[PDB]
């Protein structure tokens, strides 16, 4: 199965990790419990952004390009990279905008962190339908001395496909 995993500003507005306007060491926590010992996919502008592999996860990078590290695993569609993940309960897209807006129709669970932060970057998350997804888990937690802005974490699971 194929899941997606983002953390939402205001606008659904997303970007890299290293550079997003808002410090949640609580949300990096999640993202880490929910894709260790699980495949990554992430688009090149991505992987450029973490820089190392992610530890404890096998690292795909979607990319038209031929590969320019041999520490990760370069493939260059959708499909490819599906086949490269083998035999695994569950695939995790790690984005950017477009491979999410590529892998959103092969999903059927979301992970999402929910931030109450306004920004100003100018990429976002697919749009989805939510009458499609079911919510089966919300977390809000409020901001504290190690986290800047309040969030919530949700996970839905696909009912319906458009
Ligand atoms: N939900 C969540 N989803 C996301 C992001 C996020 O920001 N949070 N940002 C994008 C992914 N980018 C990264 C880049 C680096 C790390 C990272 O570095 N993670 C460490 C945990 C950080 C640490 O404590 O060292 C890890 O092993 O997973 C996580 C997501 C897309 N999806
Ligand atoms: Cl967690
Ligand atoms: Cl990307
Ligand atoms: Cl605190
Ligand atoms: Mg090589
Ligand atoms: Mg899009
Ligand atoms: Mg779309
Ligand atoms: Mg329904």
């Amino acid at each position: 199965m194929i899941s997606l995993i983002a953390a939402l500003a205001v606008d659904r507005v997303i970007g890299m990790e290293n550079a997003m306007p808002w410090n949640l060491p609580a949300d990096l926590a999640w993202f880490k419990r929910n894709t260790l010992n699980k495949p990554v996919i992430m688009g090149r502008h991505t992987w450029e952004s973490i820089g190392r592999p992610l530890p404890g996860r096998k690292n795909i990078i979607l990319s038209s390009q031929p590969g320019t590290d041999d520490r990760v695993t370069w493939v260059k569609s959708v499909d490819e990279a599906i086949a490269a993940c083998g035999d695994v309960p569950e695939i995790m897209v790690i984005g950017g905008g477009r491979v999410y807006e590529q892998f959103l129709p092969k999903a059927q669970k979301l992970y999402l962190t929910h931030i109450d932060a306004e920004v100003e970057g100018d990429t976002h998350f697919p749009d989805y339908e939510p009458d499609d997804w079911e919510s089966v888990f919300s977390e809000f937690h409020d901001a504290d001395a190690q986290n800047s802005h309040s969030y919530c974490f949700e996970i839905l699971e696909r009912r319906h496909h458009h």
